[PDB]
């Protein structure tokens, strides 16, 4: 399952720390997500990565109450406009649009997603790949503390809930 | 608008006639369509073309009572299994699965789709591209008659309704 913790951060400072850690810079993604309202605790969105030409349909189901564990179903599509039209024609309503510029860094089984989110602010998502959720969260927190982050820095809300 | 008329035919005979007309053979597609139940008169399916490695999500809205006029929204996806899983998780129920081998031929603005449909039989769809629905049907019928087809040969039912 998807395991991740989100932190409210100062972009410049944390970028410097992540790099000082030796994380490998993967790339920047300029994303635009169109969300469709589903019953709790499910999420549905069509994502367009404007600088890479990639588009995806993504479905998520929150598995915990801290918004740290998710089941994710994601696949690439060749027509994001068509995907958005499809969900509207199926009766789904647009929940909102999240636009962000994401800096991706990798360190072993940990992925850092440093996001500059339009109308929300700057956030860092620390993601880990693991078969055991508990061990995964332990890894995320060891990394977080190495970056000088604490529990008070955590942001439980989803990006679609954070945009003003 | 998609305009097409479907005919019940004898595969070998009509294939001969179509080639006799000088239609250009485009290719054969081994298709597997998984349909999801929508309220009338809408259709939703995920198609896999097993021999070409292509997959699509297709939505249609029947616009007439003879099932000859359709609004179609179709786009390529990279994961048909995921698309099928997605619709199931969104609450849609599988309506059925249509499997067929399609021979595609082209002649000007007309496309011939000769289908050998599992558990249904052999059918020929004659489609035309037009801005004027009526002129389109006129073109289809001139071609149909050139192939020796008549009104009694028409099959109005959709493939998802035809499979046993
Ligand atoms: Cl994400
Ligand atoms: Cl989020
Ligand atoms: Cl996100
Ligand atoms: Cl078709
Ligand atoms: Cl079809």
């Amino acid at each position: 399952m998807e395991i991740e913790v989100k932190f409210r951060v100062n972009f410049e400072d944390i970028k410097r720390k992540i790099e000082g850690l030796g994380a490998k810079f993967f790339g920047i993604e300029e994303q635009e997500d169109v969300y469709f309202e589903l019953p709790s605790p499910k999420l549905l969105r069509v994502r367009k990565i404007n600088n890479t030409g990639k588009s995806y349909i993504t479905y998520k189901e929150i598995l915990d109450k801290r918004n740290e564990e998710f089941y994710e179903l994601e696949f690439e599509v060749q027509d994001p406009e068509g995907a958005i039209e499809l969900f509207k024609r199926l009766g789904f309503k647009v929940q909102g649009v999240v636009k962000k510029r994401r800096w991706i860094y990798k360190l072993n089984n940990v992925t850092f997603e440093l996001n500059r989110v339009e109308k929300a602010g700057d956030f860092l998502d620390i993601e880990v790949i693991t078969s055991n959720p508990e061990e995964g969260k332990k890894i995320i927190w060891d990394v977080a503390r190495r970056l000088g982050l604490k529990e008070e820095d955590v942001e439980p809300k989803l990006y679609i809930e954070l945009i003003n």
